[PDB]
């Protein structure tokens, strides 16, 4: 398992645009297009990611460009956040998924806002840092996809995609 096929279970592929769980307008594989409440705005926005006119509509190829786009640029996200960097050094590889994950789905401003957890994570407190986790409007709003990734900085393993 890795974290391309981890977040691909988290949030699906789509091929048309579609509101997030959130409402917003979205396409691909959690592309966020735009929070905007226009879907022209979203078109436009679509079409410029594309470089082409889509009229709301990709293929799977597109959807899969602009998810490596997206894990990509999390990584560095991650990589130039000063409160980021230092969490996910001190990781391991399965844990490090697992904050990928938090910051694609909710960038990296929302994630280093987890100022108390990230500090337990850093401190390998495990079971601490996923009670903390789960106090959250993330965990509350979405559960089941909160918990897949808790369990997965608790455990250090992928049992929770399996
Ligand atoms: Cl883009
Ligand atoms: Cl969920």
């Amino acid at each position: 398992m890795n974290i391309f096929e981890m977040l691909r279970i988290d949030e699906g592929l789509r091929l048309k645009i579609y509101k997030d769980t959130e409402g917003y307008y979205t396409i691909g594989i959690g592309h966020l297009l735009t929070k905007s409440p226009s879907l022209n705005a979203a078109k436009s926005e679509l079409d410029k990611a594309m470089g082409r006119n889509t009229n709301g509509v990709i293929t799977k190829d597109e959807a899969e460009k602009l998810f490596n786009q997206d894990v990509d640029a999390a990584v560095r996200g991650i990589l130039r956040n000063a409160k980021l960097k230092p969490v996910y050094d001190s990781l391991d590889a399965v844990r490090r998924a697992a904050l990928i994950n938090m910051v694609f789905q909710m960038g990296e401003t929302g994630v280093a806002g987890f100022t108390n957890s990230l500090r337990m994570l850093q401190q390998k407190r495990w079971d601490e840092a996923a009670v903390n986790l789960a106090k959250s409007r993330w965990y509350n709003q979405t559960p089941n996809r909160a918990k897949r990734v808790i369990t997965t900085f608790r455990t250090g393993t992928w049992d929770a995609y399996k």
